């Protein structure tokens, strides 16, 4: 009844008093429940929270009192909305959220519930609506609300309390809630990353033996390897540089000190699902995502992974990387020295007459092997590393340029055995992109590679803008020019082509006198030279000035991507040449469990020095029974 | 390096002009202007009336403001126009 809610809305204290004589005459179990709002779920509670003020509405202990002398307390408190757009959101998820810390200790003690999923679509994700996921549990809202003190009332609460463990419709404990939260701001992440510990000491306060980080969602994605894939880099700097400083809560500090003598002390930070775990390790869930990850190329700055990919590339990869490198210098000569020596004479295919014959058809053997090898080698690109249609022609800019090489390399093939002379035109583009393909393996360079990231980014930002700008021009003054001639360069090629030579320096300004007006042409002409050879040309410098000035340490952190890629595609392949991924850290004991047992973590050492922390706070440090692991 | 911002805001003046003699040469093809925004109640008039502005929304987040003072929130009532 609307009189009904009128009255809460406006804090009526007699009438709900007086409503408190009339009901309680009545039997009150269908007559409220078909009080509440048609097609919504809003009981006299629900709206009670929504519109107070300041604290307080005076009605909701008031209706509790009605709730507790009329029986059925229990279906009102856990009165949940109906639609399926407000679903699920109990009187305990408006109590949290409005900052009534006093209000919420009412409703636990009164029966409500804590396990509430409010899976409705304001709690979902869609940009249509922009709905707020806290995490579909109320621990987590708190979580994500700046409300501690609340959270921490949630789990020392009377006889019901609120299970840390939020997994919910998508799975996501509060862990994965507070990494899905996050937005890699000061003030966020600053929240977040200190809110973690708290959970994770109460994690291991309140409910040992249940490290809470390792668990996992509906996707299958710890919080970790969510921060990792959702771009959450101060989140995943957090988890990765984790030093808890206390007793029975220091099994969870992910990074550790070995020792520490002086200024000098070794970090021992713990490669868990760093590289080699069962799925989603952190390295693959930044080298392997997707396109649109934000901070995607900053979260290989983070420690240790900075210095872990540099660890396996000086002791692994680097040997391996030089030695494809080689075979591929090996493979473009090969294919060059057995292009360059083709058959001219007569329609393929060709015979082995001449003794260097065979070690040309060898080479020809040769080169289709490396085309097949590339051919396969970019399937199982995506079918390893499954793309979507956005990031086929983004993202993996080589691994379509080494599979584009074999289409012409086999094309080449195709066309040669089809006896035609059409395998020219295919395997002369298998060699300038094969040779403009070397320019992959600078990414084992530092100095090479960025170049080479300064070559992507010109092709995308600069070219790209002015070569369809000048094609514009171009074909604007062609045409132009091509209407004026009268008969030869009377074609929109070889106008083209002529007017072309502008920007190569190789413009003649009379290539034609069958015009039939000069200043037609000379100003049509001059006009293309001023627009595209002074002016464009010239603006391109300009622009990939301003490039570089941008893209100098942009592209150094897509540099260490493009190495950490090969890092661990190097690892896949080499799964059992010589061995595993060599695992690129010593298991080392770190302290004791809670549980009473040895820790033994992978872990990385990061020899470090500070000269302003001369205390030295001992806190953590391990083998100080003994001083440098002697 | 001097027009980096300058041109940019140059730009969105150029898709300005454009977004306007676009809807002046459209005034009468499909619809009007389409109006760019939803008539909803914000409120009341000081002469006890509705007021139903034309209005566009902007979905605004921020993690410091922690406080939330209410002040005007209109459909306080509802939660995010259900
Ligand atoms: C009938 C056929 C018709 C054609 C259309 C069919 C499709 C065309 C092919 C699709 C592709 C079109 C490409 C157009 C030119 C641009 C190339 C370019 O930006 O590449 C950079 C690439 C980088 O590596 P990666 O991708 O691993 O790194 C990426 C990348 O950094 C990303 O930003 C990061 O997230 C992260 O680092 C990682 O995810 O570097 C290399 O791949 C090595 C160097 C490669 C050479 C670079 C120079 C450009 C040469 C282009 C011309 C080829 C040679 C002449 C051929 C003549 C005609 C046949
Ligand atoms: C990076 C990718 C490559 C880019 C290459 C860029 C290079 C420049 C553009 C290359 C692509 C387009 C070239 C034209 C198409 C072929 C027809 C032609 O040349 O002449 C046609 C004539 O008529 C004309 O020349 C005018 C008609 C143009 C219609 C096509 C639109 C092209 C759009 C894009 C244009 C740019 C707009 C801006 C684009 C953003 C007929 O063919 P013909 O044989 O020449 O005529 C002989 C006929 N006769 C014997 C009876 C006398
Ligand atoms: C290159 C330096 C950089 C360093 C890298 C070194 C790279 C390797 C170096 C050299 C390898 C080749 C040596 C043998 C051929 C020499 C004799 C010969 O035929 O000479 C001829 C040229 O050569 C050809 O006509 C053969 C075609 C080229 C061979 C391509 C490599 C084959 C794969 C196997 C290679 C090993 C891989 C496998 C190993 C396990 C002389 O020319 P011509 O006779 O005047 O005219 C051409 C003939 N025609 C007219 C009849 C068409
Ligand atoms: C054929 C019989 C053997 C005889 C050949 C004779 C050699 C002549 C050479 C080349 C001709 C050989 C065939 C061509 C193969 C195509 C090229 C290729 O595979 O490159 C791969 C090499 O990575 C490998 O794993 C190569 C496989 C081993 C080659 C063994 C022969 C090397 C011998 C010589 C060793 C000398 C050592 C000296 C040390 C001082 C490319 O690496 P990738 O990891 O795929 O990364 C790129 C792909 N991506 C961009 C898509 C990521
Ligand atoms: C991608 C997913 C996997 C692909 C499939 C897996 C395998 C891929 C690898 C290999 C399989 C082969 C694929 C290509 C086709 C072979 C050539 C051919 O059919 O030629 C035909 C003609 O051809 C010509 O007339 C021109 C040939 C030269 C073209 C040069 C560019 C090569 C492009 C390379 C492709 C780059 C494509 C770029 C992709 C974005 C021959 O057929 P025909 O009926 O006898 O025609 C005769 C006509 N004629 C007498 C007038 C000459
Ligand atoms: C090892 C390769 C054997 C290849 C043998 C074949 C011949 C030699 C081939 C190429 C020359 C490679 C020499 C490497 C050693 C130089 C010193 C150095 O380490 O780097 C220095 C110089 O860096 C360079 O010289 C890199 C140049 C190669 C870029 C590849 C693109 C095109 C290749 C086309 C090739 C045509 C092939 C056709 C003819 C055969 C720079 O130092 P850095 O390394 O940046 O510093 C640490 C980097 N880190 C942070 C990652 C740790
Ligand atoms: C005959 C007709 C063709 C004539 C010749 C054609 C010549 C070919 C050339 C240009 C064609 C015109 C497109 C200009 C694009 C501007 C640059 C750009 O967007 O670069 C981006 C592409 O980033 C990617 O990831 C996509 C890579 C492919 C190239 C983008 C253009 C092709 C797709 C579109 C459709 C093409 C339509 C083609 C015609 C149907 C990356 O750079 P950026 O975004 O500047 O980076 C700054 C970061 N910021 C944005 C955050 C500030
Ligand atoms: C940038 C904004 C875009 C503007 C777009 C529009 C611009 C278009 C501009 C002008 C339009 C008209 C020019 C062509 C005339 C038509 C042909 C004609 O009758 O020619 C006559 C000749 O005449 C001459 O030889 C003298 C030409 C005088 C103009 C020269 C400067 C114009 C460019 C100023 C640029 C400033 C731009 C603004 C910046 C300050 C007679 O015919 P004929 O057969 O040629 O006679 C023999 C010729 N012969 C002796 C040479 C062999
Ligand atoms: C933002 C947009 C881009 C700009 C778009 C607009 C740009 C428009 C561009 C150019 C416009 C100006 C040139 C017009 C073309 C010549 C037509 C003509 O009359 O030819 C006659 C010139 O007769 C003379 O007396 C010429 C004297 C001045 C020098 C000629 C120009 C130099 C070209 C370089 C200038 C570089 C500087 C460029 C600055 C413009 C030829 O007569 P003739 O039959 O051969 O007789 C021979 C003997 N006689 C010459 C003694 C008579
Ligand atoms: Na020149
Ligand atoms: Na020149």
């Amino acid at each position: 009844r609307r009189s009904i809610f009128e009255a809460v809305a406006q804090n009526n204290c007699q009438d709900l008093e007086s409503l408190l004589l009339f009901l309680q005459k009545s039997k009150k179990h269908l007559t409220d429940n078909e009080f509440k709002d048609p097609e919504t779920g809003k009981t006299c509670l629900l709206k009670a929270m929504l519109n107070l003020h300041d604290g307080q509405n005076t009605t909701i202990p008031l209706l509790l009192e009605i709730a507790r002398q009329t029986d059925s307390l229990k279906e009102l408190v856990n009165a949940s909305y109906t639609d399926s757009y407000y679903k699920g959101q109990t009187a305990l998820h408006i109590a949290i959220e409005r900052r009534n810390m006093a209000l919420v200790t009412l409703l636990v003690e009164n029966g409500a519930d804590v396990q509430a999923a409010a899976h409705g679509d304001f709690f979902k994700k869609t940009k249509g609506r922009p709905g707020f996921y806290f995490g579909e549990l109320p621990l987590s809202l708190a979580a994500c609300t700046n409300q501690l003190g609340i959270v921490k009332f949630l789990l020392q609460n009377s006889w019901q309390t609120a299970d840390i463990s939020a997994r919910d419709s998508v799975g996501n404990t509060v862990l994965h809630a507070l990494v899905e939260v996050a937005d890699n701001t000061a003030d966020n992440t600053k929240f977040v990353t200190s809110m973690y510990n708290e959970i994770l000491m109460l994690g291991a306060k309140l409910h040992p033996t249940l490290k809470l980080e390792e668990l996992t969602n509906k996707k299958g994605m710890t919080p970790l390897a969510l921060a990792a894939g959702t771009g959450k880099i101060g989140v995943l700097a957090y988890i990765l540089q984790r030093e808890i400083q206390e007793p029975e809560c220091r099994h969870l500090s992910r990074k550790f000190t070995e020792w520490a003598y002086g200024p000098v002390h070794s970090s021992l930070y713990d490669l868990s699902c760093i590289d080699t775990c069962e799925k989603n390790s952190v390295l693959e869930v930044i080298a392997y995502s997707s396109s649109e990850t934000p901070n995607r190329h900053d979260m290989l700055l983070v420690e240790p992974l900075n210095r872990l990919l540099q660890d396996k590339w000086d002791r692994f990869v680097k040997r391996i990387f030089y030695f494809n490198f080689l075979v591929y210098c090996l493979y473009m000569i090969i294919f060059t020295m057995a292009a360059y020596y083709r058959p001219v004479d007569g329609l393929p295919p060709f015979k082995m007459e001449k003794t260097g014959d065979y070690f040309r058809v060898t080479g020809e053997i040769l080169s289709v092997l490396g085309g097949v090898y590339f051919f396969f080698r970019g399937i199982q690109y995506f079918l390893q590393r499954r793309p979507s249609m956005k990031t086929l022609f983004v993202d993996s800019y080589s691994e379509m340029l080494f599979f584009l090489q074999s289409l012409f390399m086999l094309a080449t093939v195709v066309l040669y055995f089809s006896h035609l002379k059409e395998y020219v035109a295919s395997m002369v583009f298998s060699l300038a992109l094969g040779w403009t393909n070397m320019l992959y393996y600078t990414r084992g360079f530092q100095q090479m590679g960025i170049y080479a990231v300064m070559i992507e980014k010109m092709i995308l930002r600069d070219l790209c803008r002015f070569m369809f700008v000048y094609i514009v021009f171009l074909f604007g003054f062609s045409t132009a020019v091509v209407t004026l001639i009268e008969d030869s360069y009377n074609s929109l090629y070889s106008t083209c082509l002529e007017l072309f030579k502008f920007t190569i320096g190789m413009g003649d300004l009379e290539f034609t006198e069958n015009y039939d007006f000069k200043a037609v042409f000379i100003i049509l002409l001059l006009a293309y030279v001023i627009l595209t050879y002074i002016l464009l040309l010239n603006m391109l410098i300009a622009l990939m000035g301003e490039t570089v000035n941008k893209i100098a340490q942009e592209s150094k952190n897509i540099w260490k991507l493009q190495r950490a890629i090969t890092i661990l595609d190097t690892e896949k392949s080499f799964l059992k040449c010589m061995r595993k991924a060599f695992r690129s850290g010593k298991l080392l004991q770190v302290g004791y469990t809670p549980d009473g047992k040895d820790d033994y973590r992978w872990c990385f050492r990061v020899d470090e020095v500070n000269w302003t922390t001369w205390n030295t706070n001992v806190g953590i440090i391990n083998e100080d029974p003994g001083n440098c692991e002697g």
